[PDB]
């Protein structure tokens, strides 16, 4: 279109154009207004402006130097590109801070530019093309790209100073976006723990009287629960334990003293607390966590030692359950036996399990109705809960069904009796050395046998219909018991005699079983293949986190008798006022590098 | 040969003289010239087995007056995000006789395997197995109706002589339909596929179980009393051909 | 024999392996039944002008590469 000739102009020579635009403009001004409209689809002249990256100055002569001279419309605060371009949402301000021209960032906010302009089109583009999602903010745009002069510029503007406890429409600050667009890479995590300690450090300076680190987004989360929660562990581990020396000692989460010769004792601040003020670090990390990398986010410094002490506070609570799980299985299992005075106990013991099976439900129930559909997070350590709840409901199921004196009394109750007995390897949590490998031979299970009982049984069924289809000139479909006798030992292989075809049936089952002993030895090679010798710190996080899962739904207490919340390792006292946790060790080469 | 000062020698080599033609002769596109065999030196260095050379060939960019003589252009579009654009001569089936073609079928060597995950081969295959899954699983569906009908048909065997009837036929034509698709298959590659058979071995149990069900079925008219044996063999065999 | 196989060497020589498979079944695929051929799809044709020849298009964030510049 040859219209947008007025768009690019030969940049240093805007006499004519100037006179002509500024008042006269024949018939009226306004003209010049709609020149906005048609310069092109959504941009106006100042973009292509700053877009023209000239040598030195980029636009020598900004026109806007003369245009805010003629303005009726505030044009400083560009309407931002509207529609789908790859690069709707993009004011004047976001384009001068993108190129690194502080001179043009200069120019803008002192002809009146807009500071706190959230990206309005930016968030089309977040899910159309390149996402980069930096924050919607010209102050989140120009921390993330590193760039300290134009930050620093931003904040202690004379003119128009940038608030940094400024949020976007996500609920999102400065540091906030600066989690989130962190990733596990070597130079990604130095740059953004470099940028999060420079603006925590200058945000103290100017404004010591607000906590940055304490403003909540709209999922009602901080940067360190929001580091948690998306699964980030490098900044996550840098700001659990992070300290300074200087004048900014009070930012900082660890305190490290000498004491007593060469045993060094740390204090760490506790905001990572469990169930107390509860949605904590611990919970997240423990539920609400889609990442792979939650088992690795245990064992880091602070919360090894805190789940370590918690579980050490509360194996007799679980010992004792185990116990009473113990005595109630033997006794379904004595009523079972001696279910055909005696008819007084037999009742009694009847009516128990009756109670007992409403209890476990309703237990199920409750836990359940604790955790929404959340659930959906994972399930590869949460399948037990769903056993006992199908045991409980079996149990209830026929109990009641007993009532109506139906004769389908006796299979329900011996599936609730093996169930319940089969339950019982659950508690297997404690005793380390079996745990270790017991959580990732389930894992290893879990993922690898079911997808062999599926080809296994079509197998069988087929070579089951096969031999009665053969045979009828095993009498039924029903009679693929021999296959099964054949994988488990027996199968009497012998010439059926009457049987004309008997060859025919004699190959059968000799591609039957070579095909039957290949597939058990590809799970065998699988299986082994498998086992790379990366579970040798991969499977202990496992158990760590088995274990942290049980503390936590331990310390909850029954349905029944809410337990009073324990006030954990309080030490308030007087951190140079808040309450810490108190670790101490015997460190030599860190005492003998000082002297 | 994959050794790390030759690949470097014949790398330079290359480029210096792809860089003197442009220069002497820019109106001739050396690279498109094709020997007896009907190869370029990129689809000659993929059927070779070649994968240094090839590899350099396939993405190599020139940022001074040599821009036209590469094939990937790099840009980095809105802050850290890199978006680069690969030219495309290795398509697939169209303008066949391709460099995907020649990796896949007529490549002897054991390297064939190590120049699908290059980069732009490996993307461009992701995206082609995510828009073709539909028809795949289609597919398998379908397989396993005619397994279950077979099945059922082979059971009920001993209005109901009408349906046995009906089931009969219908085998007959899957038999027959998966025996000519199996043909046209082996047609289209020749006596080429001894290149290898540790990977298209289904392929023939394939043909084996259709050529065993036509057979059954065609011996059932003469009425001879091998028809159950041979019946039973291609059920098992389709039932095992699953996998 | 068999456990002796297992050289520890399967890490990326075997997903390689099924990368190849995959690409055989969708060249079998793309080329349409014999009762039936199918049109040849036209794939990422994005024509354009580079610097006229079609082009596969393909984004990725890099930290060290960005940050290599300045």
């Amino acid at each position: 279109d040859r219209d947008r000739l007025f768009s690019v102009v030969s940049r240093g020579v805007p006499e004519e154009l100037t006179g002509l635009l500024e008042y006269l403009r024949w018939n009226s001004k306004y003209l010049t207004d709609s020149a906005y409209t048609e310069g092109s689809t959504g941009k106006t002249c100042l973009m292509k402006a700053v877009l023209n990256l000239q040598d030195g100055v980029n636009a020598c002569i900004m026109p806007l130097l003369q245009i805010d001279k003629d303005s009726g419309n505030p044009k400083p605060l560009v309407n931002a590109q509207c529609i789908d371009e790859f690069y709707q949402g993009h004011s004047a301000l976001h384009i001068a801070i993108e190129k690194r021209s502080l001179q043009c960032v200069k120019l803008l906010v002192e002809n009146g530019a807009d500071v706190h302009l959230r990206a309005c089109g930016r968030f089309f583009q977040k899910h159309q093309g390149t996402c980069f999602y930096f924050g919607e903010l010209p102050l989140s745009l120009a921390a993330c790209t590193k760039q300290w002069d134009v930050v620093t510029y931003l904040l202690e503007n004379p003119h128009q100073p940038a608030s940094l406890e400024a949020t976007d429409s996500l609920g999102n600050t400065v540091l906030h976006a600066l989690v989130m667009i962190a990733d596990n890479s070597p130079e990604n995590s130095a740059l953004v723990i470099h940028m999060y300690d420079g603006l925590l450090q200058m945000g103290a300076r100017l404004c010591p009287t607000v906590q940055l680190e304490e403003i909540s987004n709209h999922q009602g989360l901080t940067p360190l629960k929001l580091a948690a929660k998306e699964g980030k562990i490098e900044i996550f581990r840098h700001i659990l334990q992070r300290e300074f020396s200087g004048p900014y000692q009070p930012l900082s989460r660890k305190f490290t003293e000498w004491c007593y010769g060469p045993v060094r004792v740390s204090l760490y601040d506790l905001s990572s607390v469990d169930s107390w003020e509860k949605n904590s670090v611990l919970e997240i990390i423990a539920f609400h966590c889609k990442s792979p990398n939650r088992h690795r986010m245990v064992v880091l410094e602070p919360l090894n030692k805190l789940l370590q002490e918690k579980w050490d506070r509360l194996v007799s609570r679980f010992f004792f359950n185990f116990a009473c799980y113990l005595v109630y299985m033997f006794i379904f299992t004595v009523v079972a036996y001696h279910q055909p005075f005696g008819e007084s106990m037999l009742l009694l013991g009847h009516i128990l399990i009756l109670l007992g099976g409403i209890y476990l439900l309703l237990g199920q129930l409750w836990y359940f109705w604790r955790r929404r559909l959340f659930i959906w997070i994972s399930f590869m350590d949460s399948y037990f809960e769903i056993l006992f709840l199908l045991q409980a409901l079996l149990t209830v199921l026929s109990q009641v069904l007993r009532f109506m004196e139906t004769e389908w009394y006796l299979p329900l109750l011996v599936l609730s009796l093996v169930l319940g007995w089969l339950n019982l390897l659950y508690y297997t949590r404690g005793f380390q050395h079996t745990g270790i490998y017991s959580v990732m031979i389930q894992k290893v299970i879990l993922r690898d046998l079911l997808r062999f009982l599926l080809v296994y049984l079509v197998f069988l069924f087929g070579f089951a219909v096969a031999l009665v289809s053969l045979s009828r000139e095993r009498s039924i479909l029903d009679a693929s018991l021999e296959l099964f006798k054949f994988t488990i030992g027996m199968g009497e292989l012998a010439f059926q005699e009457q049987l004309r075809f008997r060859g025919v049936v004699l190959l059968l089952l000799l591609a039957y079983v070579l095909l039957t002993y290949v597939l058990l030895l590809n799970m065998l090679i699988a299986l082994m293949s498998e086992t790379v010798n990366h579970v040798a710190d991969n499977s202990w996080s496992i158990w760590k986190l088995q274990k942290a899962i049980s503390v936590l739904e331990m310390e909850n207490g029954y349905w029944w008798c809410r337990r009073k919340k324990h006030r954990e390792g309080r030490l308030l006292k007087v951190g140079t006022e808040r309450w810490c946790f108190r670790v101490e060790e015997v460190n030599w080469a860190a005492w003998e590098k000082t002297l």
